[PDB]
């Protein structure tokens, strides 16, 4: 297993050198966003969670296609807010809920290390 902690404060400088293999050894899910909330990366504990084939998302919209319990001002608007500026770094709670049994999970989403793309961390609470 690869050892990073769900919300460390250096995060996105370790995820920085991985490949999407090694993103699939993490303890949480993991999921790497352009600004217009496209699918970059996907990890195995995010399909673990969600129940989505992360083979098959990646190229998705996030907020329109694969997760639209997440467009609302809570998710999505923070995520807009924080691309829009340069800077993005939050955490809480939220509810999956579709096509699937409604979940509770903890969230945090970080600009990456890179230019133009966004981490979101997922976890079961
Ligand atoms: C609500 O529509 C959430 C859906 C969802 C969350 C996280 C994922 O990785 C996939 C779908």
């Amino acid at each position: 297993m690869e050892h990073v902690a769900f919300g460390s404060e250096d995060i996105e400088n370790t995820l920085a050198k991985m490949d999407d293999g090694q993103l699939d050894g993490l303890a949480f899910g993991a999921i790497q966003l352009d600004g217009d909330g496209n699918i970059l990366q996907y990890n195995a504990a995010e399909g673990d969670i969600t129940g989505r084939d992360p083979k098959q998302v990646i190229g998705k919209n996030f907020f329109k296609d694969v997760a639209p319990c997440t467009d609302s001002p809570e998710f999505y608007g923070k995520f807009k807010e924080g691309v829009a500026s340069g800077n993005l770094n939050t955490m809480f709670e939220y509810t999956f809920d579709y096509q699937m049994t409604p979940t509770k999970v903890k969230v945090h989403m970080k600009k990456a290390l890179s230019g133009d793309s966004y981490w979101v961390f997922v976890k079961r609470v």
